[PDB]
């Protein structure tokens, strides 16, 4: 169980869909990361060298699922900027070379907060990190050094704040489905 997030994108004709199976944290989705090989990232490559020589060097890499917390992460700016659907706010669409498109829709939404590998690329980059988690105790979550990893009671998430996990799952899923914007998959 999880859900498709459809992101509108600036100057871009076609849209940004990503895959998750934890909404509960949308809020905290601070940037999108696209696979090398995506038709926006391409499209962004037509006035981007830096891209041109990163999508090169990946071609290459056949990178494995497996061997990916092992892999150096690796990924550069697209210059697009996508529109959080219930935020409204701007968010960046990366380029990385730990999203796939053989498996998934090829785009990401990363919450570096409360995922590792997102915590890893935002921090190498100086990318946003947007806690949204409270910590078991109801404190605070400390992301100095690494992500909260933990599922739990959601705060800095406006209308969702105070909710438990499985609520914000549903609450979160729901209003995206109700602003045609989302849809879940069983
Ligand atoms: C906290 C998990 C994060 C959001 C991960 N990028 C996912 O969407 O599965």
């Amino acid at each position: 169980e999880g859900v498709e997030i459809t992101f509108n994108v600036n100057d871009y004709d076609n849209t940004l869909t990503v895959y998750t199976t934890r909404p509960d944290t949308f809020m905290g989705c601070t940037y999108l990361a696209v696979a090398a090989g995506h038709p926006l990232a391409q499209k962004a490559a037509e006035n981007n060298p830096e891209l041109a020589a990163f999508i090169d060097e990946c071609r290459n890499t056949k990178v494995a699922e497996a061997e990916m917390a092992t892999m150096e992460k690796k990924g550069v700016d697209t210059g697009f900027k996508a529109v959080h659907p219930l935020t409204g706010e701007e968010i960046p669409v990366w380029a990385a070379n730990f999203v796939l498109m053989e498996y998934g829709t090829g785009a990401v939404m990363a919450v570096p907060g409360h995922d590792q590998r997102d915590y890893e690329f935002a921090s190498k980059y100086g990318l946003n990190i947007k806690p949204v988690i409270l910590a078991a105790d109801g404190s605070e979550p400390d992301l100095s050094q690494q992500a909260l990893t933990e599922k739990g009671v959601l705060f800095n998430s406006g209308e969702f704040n105070g909710l438990d996990h499985e609520a914000a799952f549903n609450a979160i899923a729901d209003k995206l489905t109700a602003m045609g914007v989302g849809e879940r998959k069983v």
